[PDB]
């Protein structure tokens, strides 16, 4: 059994983001143990949906899932470079778009931008995907799954963002099922990450993202399994 690179908690602040590398969380027991907010300054330390930047139009979005709940089956298909992600309305209470972190409202904006006939993809920021990946030293450890963009080649706008119904204790409510493409980006450099708020100081790490922004045609991370 072989392992990808594993970053200890005290090495996170200047780490690169590497496909399927593991980033260990803290041991203090408290909130600051969150590995994601240590890796990326500007990103909060809690939530399935996180963003950086002030304004309606963010600089970066992070999607985080624990992959533990069968009711909301988030998944990655490594052979297709496809990520299926459920939105932030997981309980009865408010309308699908009425959520504290505004994940669902933002998902709607991002997919509508992606499929818009005018200014297509204009407001879409880079999206980073992390999944919970417990290690011995920490249960808050995560794994980077890649840079992602809304939609998937061959999927219609009807299919890549669906309001699905669920029932909880007899109460019916809606939540988004969103489908993303994982880009062929093996690494996001520390230089890029430190230069999140300024494209001038960025390197070429996200060139496939900027290409997608221009054309709407993604260079997909296609990774067939070994037997």
């Amino acid at each position: 059994h072989h392992h990808g690179k594993i970053y200890s908690f005290d090495t996170l602040a200047n780490a690169d983001l590497i496909i399927d590398a593991v980033y260990e969380g803290g041991s203090s027991g408290n909130a600051s143990d969150d590995p994601i907010s240590k890796i990326i300054k500007g990103i909060g330390n809690m939530g399935g949906f996180r963003s950086a930047g002030q304004g309606i139009f963010k600089k970066l979005i992070v999607l985080y899932t624990n992959m533990e709940d069968g009711d909301w089956p988030d998944s990655i298909d490594t052979s297709k470079g496809q990520f299926i992600y459920y939105g932030d309305n997981k309980h009865p209470g408010h309308d699908i778009h009425d959520t504290p972190r505004q994940g669902n409202a933002t998902l709607k904006m991002l997919f509508d931008s992606t499929h818009n006939e005018k200014d297509a993809r204009r407001i879409v920021p880079p999206i980073f995907i992390f999944v919970k990946y417990p290690t011995a030293s920490s249960s808050r450890s995560v794994q980077f799954k890649g840079v992602a963009v809304p939609g998937y080649p061959g999927l219609s706008a009807t299919d890549d963002l669906i309001a699905v119904w669920k029932t909880t204790n007899g109460q019916r409510f809606q939540n988004y099922r969103a489908i993303f493409t994982i880009l062929n980006i093996p690494m996001v450099s520390r230089k890029w990450i430190n230069s999140l708020f300024d494209p001038f100081g960025q390197d070429n790490s996200l060139n496939p993202f900027y290409q997608w922004k221009i054309s709407g045609k993604a260079d997909v991370l296609i990774a067939p399994s070994t037997k």
